[PDB]
């Protein structure tokens, strides 16, 4: 109102690679899929709620979730602490996204895993 041209909805960080390779353990096929789903969603709702993008969902959080890929809506609520009035309100939407990123298979990729450990002390 005071000062701000209504040019166009500039919603893009110049596809900054940093965002992708910001932290170790680069995102995999699926993880990536969800990452985009969340971003787009944030923008859509962001405008609807007449609020900024960040306010809705930050980067760190957005990632943590995309990486978790919780089949259930709870995994999305726990990711945050406390939980915002959004993620909880539109929780249903967020959940769906996670499933949309997991539903799809993992394109050819050499994976390697396998670990086993456990303990159990005692006094008596």
């Amino acid at each position: 109102g005071s000062s701000g041209s209504s040019g166009k909805p500039i919603f893009t960080d110049e596809s900054y690679l940093e965002l992708y390779r910001k932290q170790k353990k680069h995102l995999n096929t699926q993880q990536l899929t969800a990452f985009q789903l969340l971003f787009a969603w944030r923008d859509k709702t962001a405008r609807r709620e007449d609020e900024s993008y960040g306010y809705v969902l930050p980067n760190h959080m957005m990632l943590k979730i995309a990486e978790e890929l919780p089949k259930e809506p709870q995994g999305i609520i726990a990711c945050c602490n406390p939980v915002p009035p959004l993620v909880r309100q539109q929780i249903n939407e967020m959940h769906l996204l996670i499933q949309q990123a997991r539903e799809m298979p993992l394109l050819k990729s050499e994976v390697a895993a396998g670990v086993k450990k456990s303990s159990g002390p005692s006094s008596g």
